[PDB]
C-alpha cells in the first residue's frame, strides 16, 4: 500500500484538506493509510506539557527530547522501516522530483514542528530528513506534512484515473497550455476558433505554441 504517519499536537486538523474529493476517497478505499499520532499523548511529564523553556534562554518554546522520543519510538515499533522526515524551512527543498523519489518507501513519517523547534538531539539521534516546501515560515510543520502529503499521494495509482494520470505528465515542463470552455463568448470574451473545429492535429499543434508563449515569459 502506502502509508504516512503525522505526529502533531494537533490532530483536529487532520485529515482536513486531505479528506476530501479523490485525496479523501482514496483514503476511505484505503487505497493509502493515513495514521496521526498525538505528541501530547506520550508525555507521562507530571505538569503533562510537550513544550518547554530552551536552555540558554531566548523566545518561545520547544517540543521536549525525551516526549517526542516515546511518540517517535512508538511509531519505529509499529514501522520499523519507515522513513523518518521533519518539516521546517531550512532543509531540503521539495519538489514534484523530490516527491517521485519518496514513493519509493511505501512508510514515510512525518514530525511537524511547533513553537520555535524541536531539541536537536531529536534530529541526530533519530537522523531526520528535513524537507522544506518553500522558502517561507509557518506557524508549524502540518500544513508542510499536507502539502507533501498531497503532492505524494496524487502519484499513488487508482487516486487519479489515467486520464488526467497520463497526461499533467504529457505537458512536460510547467507551461500546460490556456484552457477553455462553455460559454463560448464570456464578457464578449470569445473562445480561440481552433478548439471549436474538432481538429486534433491542428489544436495539439496549436496548443504546443502556446505552451512555449507565457513560459517564454520566463
Amino acid at each position: 500500500s502506502m502509508i504516512f504517519n503525522v505526529l502533531t499536537i494537533f490532530p483536529q486538523m487532520f485529515p482536513g484538506p486531505l479528506g476530501v474529493s479523490n485525496l479523501g476517497s482514496a483514503l476511505k478505499k484505503g487505497l493509502w493509510t493515513l495514521n496521526v499520532f498525538d505528541i501530547r499523548a506520550f508525555a507521562n511529564n507530571k505538569h503533562n506539557t510537550v513544550d518547554d523553556t530552551p536552555y540558554g534562554g531566548g523566545p518561545g518554546m520547544l517540543l521536549r527530547a525525551d516526549v517526542l522520543g516515546r511518540c517517535i519510538d512508538e511509531v519505529l515499533s509499529l514501522h520499523p522501516n519507515t522513513k523518518l522526515m521533519f518539516t521546517s524551512p531550512r532543509g531540503v527543498s521539495f519538489t514534484q522530483d523530490i516527491a517521485r523519489q519518496t514513493m519509493n518507501f511505501d512508510n514515510i513519517t512525518l514530525l511537524c514542528g511547533r513553537f520555535e523547534g524541536i531539541d536537536e538531539r531529536v534530529v541526530d539521534f533519530y537522523k531526520l530528513q528535513e524537507v522544506s516546501i518553500g522558502d517561507y515560515v509557518l506557524s508549524g510543520g502540518e500544513l508542510a506534512a499536507m502539502v507533501i502529503i498531497d503532492t505524494c499521494v496524487r502519484m499513488v495509482p487508482g487516486v487519479i484515473g489515467n486520464a488526467e494520470s497520463l497526461k499533467q505528465e504529457s505537458m512536460e515542463g510547467s507551461l500546460e497550455y490556456p484552457q477553455y470552455t462553455r460559454p463560448a463568448s464570456w464578457k464578449g470574451m470569445e473562445v480561440p476558433e481552433v478548439l471549436l473545429t474538432g481538429n486534433h492535429g491542428e489544436i495539439e499543434k496549436w496548443r504546443r505554441n502556446a505552451s512555449l508563449s507565457i513560459t517564454a515569459a520566463r
